[PDB]
Formats: structure tokens, sequence, C-alpha cells
């Protein structure tokens, strides 16, 4: 089933905040905020955390690209391998998501990879979520494209374990 950071961290609020800081050329600009809000709203879904873009200063979850040493000292690992990254919920780091700009980040084929997909995963990190044993959930430590996406029953009980379902 689901699993958790050693001592399970989470967000003391409801009403989270992200700034993405980079872009990646492999996607319209437009494309990629569509896929970081798509991938925020998958969770959004079947939670009261409600997740609001800023464009200025130190947010909650700050989303850049990098590659190999990108200031942090987790490095990325040029084409495949790390695909990305997120830090457990906290201050400062905790909830950063990073991705690996010498990965073809798509969205709707097989080949690269899903910006949406490892962005909604990478996000579940950012929540305070580890990988889980079920093949089909989200938080699989696999990386697996579908056309139709929809959060298994693992991720939503594990995600409300923390902060309750939707109210809404
Ligand atoms: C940069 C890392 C080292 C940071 C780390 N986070 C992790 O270790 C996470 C959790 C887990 N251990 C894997 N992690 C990674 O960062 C590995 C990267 C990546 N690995 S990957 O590239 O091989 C990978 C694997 C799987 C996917 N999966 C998908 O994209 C995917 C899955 C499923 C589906 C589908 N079809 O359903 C579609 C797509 C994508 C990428 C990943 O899993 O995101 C972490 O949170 N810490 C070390 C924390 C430790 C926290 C703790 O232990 O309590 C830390 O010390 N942080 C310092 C400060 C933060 C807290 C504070 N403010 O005080
Ligand atoms: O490259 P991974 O994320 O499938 O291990
Ligand atoms: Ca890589
Ligand atoms: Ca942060
Ligand atoms: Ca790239
Ligand atoms: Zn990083
Ligand atoms: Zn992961």
């Amino acid at each position: 089933m689901y699993n958790f950071f050693p001592r399970k961290p989470k967000w003391d609020k409801n009403q989270i905040t992200y700034r993405i800081i980079g872009y990646t050329p492999d996607l319209a600009p437009e494309t990629v905020d569509d896929a970081f809000a798509r991938a925020f709203q998958v969770w959004s879904d079947v939670t009261p955390l409600r997740f609001s873009r800023i464009y200025d200063g130190e947010a909650d979850i700050m989303i850049n690209f990098g590659r190999w040493e990108h200031g942090d000292g987790y490095p990325f690992d040029g084409k495949d391998g790390l695909l990305a990254h997120a830090f457990a919920p906290g201050t400062g780091v905790g909830g950063d998501s990073h991705f690996d700009d010498d990965e073809l980040w798509t969205l709707g084929k097989g080949v690269g990879y899903s910006l949406f997909l490892v962005a909604a995963h990478a996000f579940g990190h950012a929540m305070g979520l580890e990988h889980s044993q079920d093949p089909g959930a989200l938080m699989a430590p696999i990386y697996t494209y579908t056309k139709n996406f929809r959060l298994s029953q693992d991720d939503i009980k594990g995600i409300q374990e923390l902060y309750g379902a939707s109210p809404d």
C-alpha cells in the first residue's frame, strides 16, 4: 500500500504556493504551465489542497529545470536515469520539484517523458508521499506512459491519510 517519508512530514496548511523559475525548450511555455497545473489538480481533486501560482519571491514549491549540478547537491545524470526529484514538505528546499533538462519532455506520446505524469509523480513526493508497491499507482518507483490517466485508490487513500478527502 501507500508510504510516507520517515518522520511522516506534511504541510501545516491547505493553501500551497508554487513558482516556475525556469522552463524547458522542449515544450511551449504555456503548455509547460498547463502541465504543472494539471499535475497539481490530480492531487487537488481528492484533498482540500489548493495550489496557487506566484511569479516572484520564495514560494512553498519552487519548480525549476536543470542538469547535472543545479545548486542543491543532488546532481542529475544526463539522458534517462534521474528524470526529476522533489523534497518532502518543509521550509526552503521542502517540496521544491526539479526536472532534468537532459530529458526529452513531451505530452500525449510514448516517446520521451510526459511532464504532466512526472510532475504529478514528483508532486506526490512534495506532499510527503513515498513510493508504493502497487504497480498501477502514480507513486510507483517507475515511470509508465498511459494516454488516459486516473489517480489509483492507493494514491488517493495515501494523500487523504495526510490531508483528508475533497470537501467540495
Ligand atoms: C532530492 C531528493 C534526494 C530529496 C528527497 N526525496 C526523495 O528521496 C524522493 C522520495 C523517494 N525516495 C524518491 N525521491 C527522489 O527524489 C528520487 C527521484 C525520482 N526518481 S526517478 O527519477 O527514478 C523517478 C521514479 C519514478 C517516476 N515515476 C513517474 O514519473 C510516474 C509514476 C507512475 C506513473 C503512472 N502511470 O501512474 C507515471 C509516472 C519518475 C521518476 C523520483 O522518484 O521522484 C528528500 O525528500 N530528502 C532527502 C529529505 C529527507 C526527508 C526525510 O527523510 O524525512 C531531506 O533530507 N531533505 C532536505 C530538506 C527537506 C526537508 C526540510 N525542509 O527540512
Ligand atoms: O528512470 P526511472 O524513473 O524509470 O527509474
Ligand atoms: Ca537524467
Ligand atoms: Ca520550498
Ligand atoms: Ca530537455
Ligand atoms: Zn534539484
Ligand atoms: Zn518517485
